[PDB]
């Protein structure tokens, strides 16, 4: 029951084995080199059945050769350590089984750049790969490096049954580096935990933090410059659970995306679509369980389709007339009139695409918000001209043709708590109204055509509540446990 879920919960399944890290050896200086010359040799369709055991600092392993897989002997049992980056070039590439721990990527990409067609990395874990790179303010800014775990930057790629925890330094966890044409990436039944900023002081330099305390990402699908191209890439059947690394928890920055059916457990970051065109969201379970800084999902640039998300018990900071808000949904400002068919483009100063897209042309239906502290925000913050400069933009205008229909927001348990958060600093435009429902406070409420206060009947069906012809389909709707998601062991003797 929604309420009374916890870690213990979502991650405890009987189909896990367990691997301890101490029946497994430390190879030799000696052995691992033999490692990896198998690695570098490997021929289309050969294999390399890893034997269990530790090895520290392979390096830079190239795999050139199409058609193979590198596998643990048994599930779990070789341990990567040191510094590594596997770069797969070659097509239909397989990693299976491994755990990168105790060490960190050996370029800034990750432990595993996924360069070639249909890679995939499935049944592996990272835990706490934050070791090992040097890790400095930089002289020019006092910058520190982003490195990421995973990246992709071929097609078809799958990034399934994994297990990607304590993620402590800055960068991006799994990042999409994709082209002009799809990339039909899965990313599909993980689980993510404990990302986490400001864990060595990067916060400390006061004038940096506006960078240093961003790209602290799980996931980032496509970027600026690749962001008005489809990427068509899924992020699907996730479990998340205190992933607090900023205020983006997944970042969408292409199009034609869908980030459906995951599961976010008190986790203080916010699915943002954040650049890029037509994404779907759907279907998911985000339950802030009363954790501060919680939130759902936070909208710019057009077309994109957010329904049947079931988002309950979130909170926002404690105790800024103008302050970007966390709420259950977020219909951003930006920077462009969008109302007059502006765009962001590369060549116009101060409007290039890495800066804010104004929401138009929303598609919000069917979501339920329970017990939701900023229930749906109508944002009225401003933005700066960069991470960079700091200077704040004149110019901000509000989302247009914003579709709100069979929404319900249930702050019947807390009604103090604000259901809608409307602004007539920034009033949407073109917004219609079809069958919402609103308990609890609504500011500026004058700004809505209409919409009922009462609640339709409720009833419980597998712990989420269901309102009778309204909200979200709790048909549509189930929790990610690790009977599903994640590998199929967990490891023990594992150090941070
Ligand atoms: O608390 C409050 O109430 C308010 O706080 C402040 O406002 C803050 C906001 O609340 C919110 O955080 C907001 O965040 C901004 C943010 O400042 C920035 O504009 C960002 O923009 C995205 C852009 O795309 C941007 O260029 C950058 O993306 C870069 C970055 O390097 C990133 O890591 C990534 O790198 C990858 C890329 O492929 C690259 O080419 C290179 O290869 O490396 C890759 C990698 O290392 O992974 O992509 C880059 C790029 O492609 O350009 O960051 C992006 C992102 O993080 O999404 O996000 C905005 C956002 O709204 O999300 O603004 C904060 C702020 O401090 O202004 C206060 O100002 C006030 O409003 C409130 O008090
Ligand atoms: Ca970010």
């Amino acid at each position: 029951s929604i309420s009374e879920i916890d870690r213990s919960y979502l991650l405890s399944s009987d189909r896990l084995t367990e691997v301890d890290g101490n029946t497994l050896d430390v190879a030799s200086e000696e052995q691992v080199a033999a490692l990896k010359a198998q690695f570098e040799n490997l021929k289309d369709g050969d294999e390399v059945v890893i034997p269990n055991g530790k090895y520290a600092n392979l390096g830079q392993v190239t795999i050139t050769a199409n058609d193979v897989t590198i596998r643990a002997e048994q599930a779990g049992a070789a341990w990567l350590t040191g510094l590594i980056q596997f770069e797969l070039k070659g097509d239909d590439i397989t990693l299976d089984g491994l755990v990168f721990t105790e060490g960190g990527p050996n370029e800034r990409f990750g432990a595993v750049r996924m360069m070639g067609n249909g890679n995939t990395l499935q049944n592996s874990t990272f835990y706490y790969f934050n070791h090992d790179y040097t890790y400095e303010p930089d002289e020019r800014r006092s910058e520190y490096p982003k490195y990421l775990w995973v990246s992709l930057w071929g097609k078809d790629g799958k990034v399934i049954n994994n297990r990607f925890e304590g993620k402590q330094k800055r960068g991006t966890l799994i990042g999409v580096q994709k082209d002009d044409t799809p990339d039909n990436h899965l990313i599909a039944n993980n689980i993510f935990m404990d990302q986490k900023p400001n864990q060595f002081n990067e916060f400390d330099i006061k004038e940096a933090i506006r960078y240093n305390g961003n790209s602290w990402e799980a996931i980032r699908i496509g970027d600026s410059k690749s962001s008005q191209w489809d990427s068509s890439s899924k992020f699907v059947n996730n479990l998340m659970i205190d992933m607090d690394g900023e205020r983006e928890l997944i970042s969408i920055a292409s199009g034609d995306n869908t980030i459906s059916g995951n599961t976010i457990f008190q986790s203080a970051a916010l699915i943002s679509l954040r650049h890029g065109k037509g994404n779907t969201v759907e279907n998911n379970m985000i339950l802030g369980n009363e954790k501060r800084l919680t939130g759902g999902i936070r909208i710019y640039d057009e077309d994109h389709v957010i329904r049947n998300n079931y988002i309950a018990n979130t909170r926002g900071r404690d105790g800024e007339g103008n302050a970007d808000l966390r709420g259950g949904i977020v219909i951003n400002t930006g920077i462009i009139d969008v109302a007059n068919g502006e765009q962001l483009d590369q060549s116009v100063k101060g409007k290039e695409l890495n800066k804010q897209w104004t929401p138009k042309n929303i598609t919000i239906e069917n979501n339920s918000l329970v017990d939701t502290e900023w229930g749906i925000v109508y944002g009225n913050q401003s933005h700066r001209v960069s991470l960079f400069n700091n200077a704040e933009v004149e110019g901000i205008y509000a989302g247009v043709d914003i579709a709100f229909k069979h929404n319900v927001v249930d702050n019947s348990q807390t009604p103090e708590f604000v259901s809608v958060r409307a602004t007539h600093d920034f009033p949407l435009v073109g917004a219609t109204y079809t069958d919402e429902t609103y308990v609890g406070q609504v500011t500026d409420s004058e700004l809505i055509e209409s919409y009922s206060v009462e609640l339709p009947k409720v009833t419980v069906e597998n712990g989420l509540n269901a309102y009778q012809g309204e909200g979200a389909d709790v048909s549509k709707l189930s929790v990610v446990t690790a009977e599903t998601a994640g590998p199929d062991y967990v490891l023990e003797n594992t150090t941070k």
